[PDB]
């Protein structure tokens, strides 16, 4: 005989747990990273219009999107940060020019003026909010009072490998001289590393080793983590302290940042995706397809603005302007968390943890069988 | 010394269980689908002609065979819902188009004469049957009317995610209007999302998320499951309540319905394998080629008829005729349960559940050695 | 403070077992094939040249070499057959033929006279040994005795699913009305089909299912076994009973057939490595490459010299003579025994069963250490 | 409420573990090599200049760098040896050559003038050390002779598979007839082999069995190991008894080295990444890259300067001189160590054994993530 429909949701009840694996359940298989994994659709009871994407960046700042352009010099200069800040997320300015240089692009994103009410603004004066990025040595500190000068909003202290006494002096140095200034420290991507640094004072980290598009650490030094298994250990100590985490390298898509969130992200930063639109620094150039350069900080390219690369230079198609790619990402994150049955970011990080998102890992054949598959040809067409 | 071979079947009886696995411990190495794992073969005591292939489409409808055609604009319209019906299977007509334009379409199929004994005709009338989708706003519900009125036999709720509030409604409201009417709801992949469906009344549920082979919606929204596992675990609890489930997704070969079948499915789905048939909409043209387009329904290109793609617009090769094509998969099928040794699909549903039905993993080399390897060349030609 | 060296060999007793697995604890990872683990080396304390490769066939049967060539029409005629056991081996002639015709073979090898010491020979007429190949209805009955009275010296019940009444019936008449003729029986790749045709009385086993080289029945039936796993799942059962088995299917070098009777295979059999060569069926053709066609014999080819294809038409490079490629392989086998530690087949099969012999899992990037890696360009010429 | 900053890196000591995996824990998944891990990185306290890479060859023997250059007739001649310990390593001659001939490269490398402090150098005379390999054949005691008389510092008894009685009893031979000879046995990848080897007196042992880039023993032969598996496990007995293990083969990268010293050598062997350079021996040709040969020393063209061949014959691109290649390993191996958190090699031993460096798994997804990703094109220049 069969069940009465009627009792169908009460049947639920007599299975031990729910359908699919809590994200301890697949943390626990080891070295994950994105693609290895899927989030499990839940109930969808409102339109995706209504999800919220406010995004804490650090201690003192929320964005409304979790979008974070990256300090390398192919992807953020001041057209890049003012966009995104308008869009809603921040650009951290890179540092692969003189301070003087540097300062000059914060000076042009504060002083900009021409807005959609999700802009990233200061509560006070009401200008985008600008990031940049600084090294950890003594000459660091005469450009971070430049870029202070300038307005700076919030400092990246950019490094492979953060965990460092240089790192922990530097945080210590400018939470002291600019008490007002927020500092994300990084990269880590270990609990370790993380509790070194907010023992020292970061508001935010910065997560990722070797995971980059461009990036060859991996390879060349032995070290690093994959990514969302770095993420999901350092956010689920970071999150204890309310120490925001960038989750840096890695995304190429929507579903990537939809994950890196799941797995205890508050924003994530992204490089190769922003490279190449026409917001990003550097010329167009033709080989028949249209690209503009994009390199590894690392790369000996970029240094040379024996030397060991820990980056490639490389090339990426035209991406056009992200001010219709960024809309996408936003509206496509929407979507995302309708599907999983989640009303905003927040209410996404507390479903996680309280185990009511459930997950599936992939097998090879399972990512074969999602991506797409046994076309004679296909295009890619992402959006209008 | 040896054992005596007049004593093997009874040394059967010294192990502990039978050789290869149940499809419990073959399912409890998680995120697996079609590919990763084989059936084993059984006892063959009987002609593969013998085999019958009765598949439950709805609780009300059975089908001759356990063929769907997926309702998509470069799939189904009336000649595939005709043929489809002819040949012991049925066709889900698109609503990309009109109501109007839908319910003619809806009235061909109804009104055609010109049959073999396993053609999927209605009980009272001996009309083919047709299937149809529909969105579930309230527009549909006029559009529904309008087929109900051109003599459709089942409906289809259309969604990636099914589990939603408007589907709900949508399910309650049809069983209420058209109580005659076969209700199949979907897409699901979980044990929850169909318990909601069953409780709202559906008659059938369509199992898959992001397999389809123009699909992008994994890699674009981070959810969904991979398709072997989303019809295990869906079907685990529908098969209590006697709702039959389509595996609707992934599909590309006669092994993938076998092994769809043995993971609880009552019927199959296909999208890709009928596209590019004669009978499908859409024209030929070439590239040195015969083609057809085949495209995601969540494609630009076809809700064009910021948007974010779930799907995309590609080719495939000219197959011929579904004339010949349905009856490959028919003898097939056949001598697949044949060579796992049952008699129907309805025998082969209960070995599995029982544990007669073994299994065994696919380790990558294990699928390599499986598939065609180590030629200099090759055609493959699979049927006269 | 270090260990002395004197102490090393007396240190090993300090371990709980011996470096690497054991073949028990390998085949418990399921789904493995042989490309998913090598053999660790042992000691070397005779030349390879010592090593014996003696077989057995069948219960009666011995071979001087554990190779086998399969029955297809592009492998196996006279010509192969003849060269095949004056090299220590045997063929099996293919019945894809009249049965005039395929006796007229047999013959051909029955009466050859032009051989070393090692040449698979009767014991009473010292004539070549000769295999073929039948079906198991009506018809083949008439067949098989004309074969018999070409002087046929061991029958193999062709199929690719052997577990049958039809092989079942055909086996209990042979062994009532030809009593001295050996009998292989299968495919087989479980516990279960194996007991079954035992219990008939089959003299042998052939095990494989889905592993061919030109072989989609995997793909299309669903239904199969990973090599390694049904090699060694059969034969732990059949070896108790006495019962050789072949190895039939998935071997493309040395290290194949090294694996294959480690698992518990007495002889290999062989059909893409044979194809090509000089001794095999079919004229060459060019394309710039010397080439033959190669063919599974459920191959739409095949079957007509709706139809479901189990096999295809491809081509394979020129491979030269057997009178080279064999010696080339029986030399490989004794250096791989060497390097084991084994100077017999029988001593291999003993060690392996103790657990003397040790085995080591290979992960995908091992299996690509393990291959050729990181070249520019290279030629892979395997002997002089 | 959120955590108090100040009290992170005491919040660390609730966790049962360090973040990430022990090296046995990483050990116990099996079949692994060096791609299928990473190195989680540390705290960094000091400046990558810091770092010592001081390396023990042999039980007498230490090197100022881990690097040895492999016996191969298209690696080691004189002028590959005389560069590698002018730059802190040491070559290892090849046999391939009449035994006056190697004499002759070896009194090349001994009479040597023109040095960094760094230079590998005896102790009394101040000549640059050097290595050679030789067979264990009867002749190969006169070879030797030859060889010693010409200055050599250490022999390498150079077999693929050298745990075998030729090789023990010349390894007796040897320590009796030059005592003051260090001895290199190998190759091993089991613990027992090792056993045998040290207990013979071996100095110290060369690991690998089929890893090499050039080598298909694994596929012709069945035998081997993958080589992180059989560093680690050699090393975990052989270091216990204060013998040196170099880790030859399937080394393309500075993570490779860093690799293999975690899991316990002493030193790497290179072929490959050598090969291609300017002080390795044969010429340039052209193909349009600029390319030398570099072939298995068991390939059929080496042993020919029936066969069964255990090597290949192919090409490398043009690599520059070893002097400034071994640098850039040099430096990248010291900034290795600092991402790391340890000071020297001697250090990083310590720390693996104690637990204190910790370990990834990485899946075939995070290996993808790992490497360069998601480009239009690239340019991969290692160095300035
Ligand atoms: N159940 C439910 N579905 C909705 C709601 N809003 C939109 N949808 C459905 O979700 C899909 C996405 O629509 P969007 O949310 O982009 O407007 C559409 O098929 C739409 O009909 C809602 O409030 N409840
Ligand atoms: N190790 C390393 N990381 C890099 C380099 N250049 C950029 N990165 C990292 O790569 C990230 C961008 O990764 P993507 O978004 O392209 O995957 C940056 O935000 C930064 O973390 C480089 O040369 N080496
Ligand atoms: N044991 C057995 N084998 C059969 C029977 N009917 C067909 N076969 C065998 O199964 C294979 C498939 O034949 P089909 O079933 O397509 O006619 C053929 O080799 C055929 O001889 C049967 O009733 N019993
Ligand atoms: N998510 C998604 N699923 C699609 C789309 N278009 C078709 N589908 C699904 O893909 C199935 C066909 O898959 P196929 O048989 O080609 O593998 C359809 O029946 C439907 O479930 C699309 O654009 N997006
Ligand atoms: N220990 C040992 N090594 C041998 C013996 N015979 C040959 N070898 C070695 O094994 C390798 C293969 O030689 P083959 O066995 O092909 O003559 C050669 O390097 C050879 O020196 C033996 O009896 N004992
Ligand atoms: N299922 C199937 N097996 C085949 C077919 N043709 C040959 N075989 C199998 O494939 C084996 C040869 O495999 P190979 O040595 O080329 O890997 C034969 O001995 C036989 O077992 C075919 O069309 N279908
Ligand atoms: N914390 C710390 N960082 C250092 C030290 N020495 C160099 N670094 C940093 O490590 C990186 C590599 O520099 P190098 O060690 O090659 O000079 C640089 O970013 C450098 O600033 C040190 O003693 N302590
Ligand atoms: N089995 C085998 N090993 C080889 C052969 N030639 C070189 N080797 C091994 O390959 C190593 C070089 O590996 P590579 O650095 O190129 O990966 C050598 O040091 C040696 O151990 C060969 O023909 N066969
Ligand atoms: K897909
Ligand atoms: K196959
Ligand atoms: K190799
Ligand atoms: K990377």
């Amino acid at each position: 005989t069969y069940r009465d429909a009627a009792t169908a949701l009460e049947h639920l009840a007599t299975y031990a747990e729910k359908d699919g694996l809590s994200v301890e359940q697949l943390m626990d298989r080891g070295g994950l990273t994105y693609n290895d994994f899927l989030v499990l659709p839940g109930k969808i009871d409102f339109p995706s219009s209504e999800v919220v994407l406010s995004s804490r960046l650090t201690k003192k700042i929320t964005l409304n999107a979790p979008f974070v352009s990256s300090p390398m010099d192919t992807v953020t200069e001041a057209d890049m940060a003012i966009h995104m800040a308008l869009l809603g997320g921040i650009g951290i300015i890179h540092h692969n020019c003189t301070a003087e240089e540097q300062a000059e692009m914060v000076r042009r994103v504060k002083k900009y003026e021409n807005d959609g009410p999700l802009a990233s603004k200061s509560a006070d004066t009401k200008q985008l909010l600008c990031g940049a990025a600084i090294g950890t040595i003594d000459a660091d500190r005469q450009r971070l009072a430049m870029l202070v000068e300038a307005g700076l909003d919030v400092v990246v202290l950019d490094s492979s490998q953060g965990n460092s006494v240089f790192q922990i002096n530097m945080i210590k140095w400018i939470k002291e001289t600019f008490p007002d200034l927020q500092v994300i420290a990084g990269n880590v991507v270990t609990r370790e590393q993380a509790a070194s640094l907010i023992h020292a004072g970061a508001d935010g980290l910065r997560i990722g080793m070797g995971s980059g598009s461009i990036c060859i650490t991996q390879e060349v030094m032995a070290c690093g983590r994959p990514q969302g298994t770095a993420v999901y250990n350092v956010t689920q100590f970071a999150n204890q302290f309310g120490v925001p985490c960038i989750a840096d390298g890695g995304v190429q898509n929507i579903g990537h940042i939809t994950k890196a969130i799941a797995l205890g992200a508050s924003t994530v930063m992204m490089g190769g995706m922003l490279a190449g639109t026409t917001e990003s620094p550097g010329e167009y150039f033709f080989r028949g397809k249209r690209l503009k350069t994009y390199r590894g900080m690392g790369s000996i390219d970029a240094m040379q603005k024996v030397l060991v690369a820990q980056g490639v230079t490389g090339s990426v198609i035209d991406k056009g302007s992200i001010k219709k790619y960024i809309p996408y990402l936003y509206n496509g994150l929407q979507h995302s968390c309708q599907d999983i049955g989640v009303r905003s970011l927040v209410e996404f990080r507390e479903k996680v943890d309280s185990g009511s998102v459930r997950f599936e890992f992939r097998t090879p054949s399972a990512q074969l069988e999602g991506g797409v598959h046994n076309l004679h040809s296909y295009e890619k067409r992402l959006f209008d």
